[PDB]
């Protein structure tokens, strides 16, 4: 199994994309053994980017790793044409769609309209980003098989039951998780991996996890599991978003920028204080030889 | 009480925005009796909008009339910030904002210095439109009174108990309910209206059962209510944006064009199944005398 | 429109039924203008209740007033068809269920055939409680047409429109709200009115929410209406359903005895502090001459 | 890991336990492989029995063998603690009680009081039985924690996390998910397995799932997995309770009687519709060699 950052979209003061410090945040990543790069996800802000900033970040990513699955959805159908078109003169992995979100009571027959209607266009093979809490709408392994031409389904959601439906529906579908809790749970039971928004800041643990899943050696890959959780948990205090900027400073060592208001970036006592929350588990991780000292 | 319509934003074939159109349907419904129109909400598919294309909208419709809530949010908080600003230039009722949609978990913190921030820049009265189901949080009468700013609220949930909260913790904040199957039940409870989106196609009605409302003619505005209750279930059998787009130009009698991708407009045999299910009522509301 | 009383069952220290308690507080009910007494209701703790008990308090109640609904609904049909049969010999309102409950995923053809079966034995005319979030299922509008032999249903849910839909689809259907913070609401929008478990210790400021409604002063309604909000948010912190035998004695004075555990009686601790909670709402329904003096 | 079973209650057409059948059911599990019963579960319609009934099924199922959890639990604390006090005369694995159902909004104080209170009476081991969707609150590993004193839990919940979070914060508690179509992952992942309704008509095929998974042929295990979730599926269309008696009957080829009302047995029409949906999966089952 892999695993797959859904990498930051670092913002200078100005509220432009700071596309120097993505380069570093990306090579960082891919050395680290990061298998592919998901850019323009939920958590580097995709939402909240124009298509043209759409574009500057696969452009930035790519100067770096051609091992991008490219996000491009939105509320505007011809925009996100556009972007998947574009991305013809790219040697990536493929491009990637959320549902349409905000409306509710959208009509399964639109659904699948909007994901055919980009596979029609796509140059590259085309995964389902699929997270019912953030667009209020599911796209579960029978709808996804109704599609029919997905050659892949990220699945953020708890429950795994949904997630493994995929897989039972559609068994040549690559098939990975969203929450960064299950990457020992998802290695041991065939799936494919994960989406780990985690591995921005500890890249070192999310493979570890998996490679101690893979292993056999389970007591060991869910005791860092274990921790690994705890430090998503205390990204929630102060809103996990804003959180994996300064988690990312303090574990990898350099600066992240701020993330885009709404999601505002914490002030230096929050920052002081969600250190406080993770150094102990930085300790621990320098002793497991996890970290470098 | 007060019915406002959320106004539905026509596009053309080509997916831009059809002003001439969108004047027609502004002066039609004013001319009808609905007191304000708010522009950019969901039922306007104001989240698919730009900021340009919100600006847009105001400027059309403010062609028509000064009646006006202009909502001005999105997830790039400079983008609201600006139209805020720009609002300056209209003299208009208020601004608006959903709540930052999208993202999970967001802050109370967060949330709260969001709503504020649009306030302290505001040149006009800021209403909260809140709607859980659709952004993904809730900004209760409790979290409104923490943001403290808010010249009104509209609710588009269930459950009444939450929106009368709003009063009981911010008595002198402007209350309205988002569900158009409340407009009887809210206009006689001491509420302040309703933002309807089947005021869109059925102005008429709506503004009927607020004033047999206001005139304690409960049965009256119940059997009305629920006529109007029949043609909304009819809008989601192939849904309820695209829908309206149908039921405007049926009974109004003026094409209102398409809506954006992915909110596909309804093809030929379903626009003419829609009909078929609403027919009928028509017909009612014609003997009832409140159409032509 | 009427206040019916989801009406408490005392127990005794030994957890018995205290028949005295019972008798005392129905009539103090019936004099403070309540309409009806519903028996062995959620707030009386009816599934709490064996069959015998539930026809304990039948007879207890009955002793006072006939105005009541006999709920006797449970997981064993034959003894809620026992209960039904029973009631043949009291001259009472009606009898009422509630969904069975616990098992989730139960088929509407089950459901249904659970409430045709009891009509099919009553002696009286039966009520429909819907109460999803104790239940786990709703029976809404259509199902109780499909049903289609309820005289009246009680809907305990927050969601108003469901409320409306019985009155749109039925009628004739007597619609009652199990929302004490609605009691305004329904008395202006034309239901029949709120089985009301606050009416247990607040039975004077719930008969008057619905006079003052009905008397066209919505705003004096809805002040009133928001003070009893307040003592229901009170009755919230230690446990409504015990918090309520506290009430009782502090606004009505007379003692109810103790809930029966799991519905654990509060302390003298927490009796103190709730009784803080409420005592200068108290004084306010004093000054408005709600309450005497 | 361990298969559990919770065990099917039979009745006779007048309603009452039939202990004759039940025997035959145990013994048949315990002889197909199965680790131990849970009895008066919600699958052995435990809810709808009394103490007294209760208190039979442990009986009856005591003749056949000790490996039980004997579930005890219900809204009159009292008749509880009399069940957990006799069950110190059986020779078991434990008690285990679901969280008192019906009440909403009950207190996290009395939430705990209840099964702190089963603890400090019982006479063997006490296992928690979380069923969220069930009984309408969540015991959840924080509030297991706090109670301090369960030996077990099964957690029957789609969301893996939540089941897992019982081990993270109570880590020699032992952890069983309530989920048939997670035997595989369970068993992967290093939880203890799995109670599993299924387990009452297919006992081959749960036990093969986890003895597949042991030996990490995840491959194979899983397509094992996939065939036994086309079953719960089938189960599901004239309701789960009520079709596992006629698939037991199918797949085990002994009668179990009746549920209890509400539970309403299917009729011979949904019998024969549910058969024919579940024909080709037996065929493939006995062409791998699971079933004769």
């Amino acid at each position: 199994p892999e695993i797959i950052t859904p990498i930051i979209t670092p913002f200078t003061k100005d509220n432009r994309i700071d596309k120097e410090k993505l380069k570093i945040h990306a090579e960082n990543l891919i050395r680290k053994g990061i298998d592919k790069l998901f850019v323009n996800g939920t958590t580097g802000l995709g939402p909240s980017l124009s298509p043209e900033e759409k574009l500057e970040n696969l452009k930035a990513v790519y100067d770096v790793t051609n091992k991008i699955i490219f996000q491009v959805g939105g509320l505007n159908l011809d925009d996100a044409i556009r972007l998947a078109k574009l991305s013809k003169d790219f040697d990536i992995v493929g491009i990637a769609s959320y549902a349409p979100y905000f409306y509710p009571r959208m009509s399964e027959k639109h659904l699948v309209k909007y994901f055919k209607t980009l596979c029609e266009v796509s140059p590259h093979p085309v995964y389902l980003f699929n997270y019912p809490t953030a667009t209020g709408k599911d796209i579960d392994a029978k709808v996804a098989k109704e599609i029919g031409c997905f050659t892949g389904v990220k699945d953020t959601i708890e429950n795994i039951i949904h997630t493994l439906d995929y897989k039972r529906l559609n068994p040549n579908m690559l098939v990975y998780s969203g929450s960064d809790m299950l990457i020992a749970t998802v290695a041991s039971t065939g799936l494919d991996g994960n989406v780990a928004f985690g591995s921005n800041y500890l890249p070192e643990v999310t493979v570890t996890i998996k490679k101690l899943a893979m292993e056999r050696k389970i007591d060991e890959a869910l005791k860092l599991q274990f921790l690994h959780d705890e430090v998503i948990e205390a990204s929630r205090i102060f809103g996990s978003l804003s959180s994996n900027y300064v988690l990312t400073k303090y574990f990898q060592g350099y600066d992240l920028g701020y993330p885009r208001p709404p999601i505002f970036p914490l002030d230096d006592e929050e920052e002081r204080q969600l250190i406080k929350k993770v150094e102990g588990i930085r300790a621990k991780l320098v002793e497991l030889k996890i970290l470098k000292e």
